[PDB]
C-alpha cells in the first residue's frame, strides 16, 4: 500500500488521497499529531458517527474524498487493508491573525522564594512563527530568556510563551519590564511594574 | 481505553505498557515510529505479528492489558496504541538519553491589565523536565476543570530540558467566586501541585 507522502488545498476546495485490496475492503486513519489515529472510513464507504459528511470514500485502488476543505482537515491520513504509508494534507490560505499578548509579574509567593519569573502569554495568531524581546527599563534584555517554539491548539490558531528569570532584587531595581512579540512585522508591546 | 500518557527505561531494561477499560473481546497493539504509520506489534491478545522480536509479548488480565518490551532498545522509542472493540490514548515511551529531571511549575494569577479588559486568563509555567511528555489538571476550589484549558507542547530550550506553559481562561466573576483554583502537573508518574488565590 502505498500513498503520496503530502498534497495540499485552499479552504472550501476538494481534495483526495489515493491508495490484497481488489478483494479485501479499505479503512481510512486520520491522525493529528500526537493524537491517537481516528477511524474516518469503514467498508470502503460507510462513516463511522461524528465524521462529517463531507467525506467520501471509493474503491486495485482506494481513494478518500474530502469536501469543503477547512482547517481541521489539516492531518494525516493512512490508508490500510488485509497500512499505507500516509499522507500529510496541509490547508494552506487559512486567514493571517495578530497575537494576543498577557505579561504576568512575579507573585509574592515566589518572591518570598526568593525568586523572580515572568511569563509573556502568546495565543491565537497565525502562521505560527513570532519573535521576542525583552526590555529592562528601555534597555535590551540579553541574558534569561527562552521562547516555547508555537504549537497549534483547539481553535486552530498558535500559542507559545516566553520566560525570563531574575532575582527578585532585578525585578524591584528597575521600574518596569517590557515583552515585544513581532508577528508579520508588525509588533506588540506589554509592559509591567511592581 | 485508558492509557498512561507516557513511560520511561534506560536500554536493556524490561519496560512495560498498560492499558484498561474489554473483558468479552481481544486486543491489538501498534507500533508507531516518528513520521511512519503505525505498525501492527501483537493481536489477540499475544499473538506476534511475523516480523516482531520475540521480546514482546502482550498479555490480558480481567478487564486491562499489557505489552512488555524486555531488553529495550534504541530502536523501540515510539508511540505504542492499544486498541480493542465497544484505540487508547496511547502512551510515549523515552529510551533515556539523559538523566530524568522533573517539573518547575510556576503559577500566576491573573495580570492587572487584562481585568479591565473583563478577561482573567491563569497561566502555570512548567520547566526544567526530562523526558519532554507532561499532562496537566486544573482545579476550581476543590472542582476539576475543564472548560478553558489549553496546554501547549513542549519543546527543547537551551539547557537540553523541556518547557511548556497550560492556561485556564476565566471570566473576572469566575475567578472571583472560587477561594482557589489548582494546578497540577504529572511527571514521570509524581505530581506536583500549586494553588493561588485572589
Amino acid at each position: 500500500l502505498t500513498q503520496p507522502p503530502s498534497t495540499s488545498g485552499t479552504p472550501g476546495q476538494r481534495v483526495t488521497i489515493s491508495c490484497n485490496i481488489e478483494t479485501n475492503t479499505v479503512n481510512w486513519y486520520q491522525q493529528l499529531p500526537g493524537t491517537a489515529p481516528k477511524l474516518v472510513m469503514h467498508t470502503n464507504n460507510q462513516r463511522p458517527s461524528g465524521v462529517p459528511d463531507r467525506f467520501s470514500g471509493s474503491r486495485t485502488s482506494a481513494s478518500l474524498a474530502i469536501g469543503g476543505l477547512q482547517s481541521e482537515d489539516e492531518a494525516d491520513y493512512f490508508c490500510a487493508a488485509w497500512f499505507g504509508g500516509g499522507t500529510k494534507l496541509t490547508v494552506l490560505g487559512q486567514p493571517k491573525a495578530a497575537p494576543s499578548v498577557t505579561l504576568f509579574p512575579p507573585s509574592s509567593e515566589e518572591l518570598q522564594a526568593n525568586k523572580a519569573t515572568l511569563v509573556c502569554l502568546i495565543s491565537d495568531f497565525y502562521p505560527g512563527a513570532v519573535t521576542v524581546a525583552w526590555k529592562a527599563d528601555s534597555s535590551p534584555v540579553k541574558a534569561g530568556v527562552e521562547t516555547t517554539t508555537p504549537s497549534k491548539q483547539s481553535n486552530n490558531k498558535y500559542a507559545a510563551s516566553s520566560y525570563l528569570s531574575l532575582t527578585p532584587e532585578q525585578w524591584k531595581s528597575h521600574k518596569s519590564y517590557s515583552c515585544q512579540v513581532t508577528h508579520e512585522g508588525s509588533t506588540v508591546e506589554k509592559t509591567v511594574a511592581p
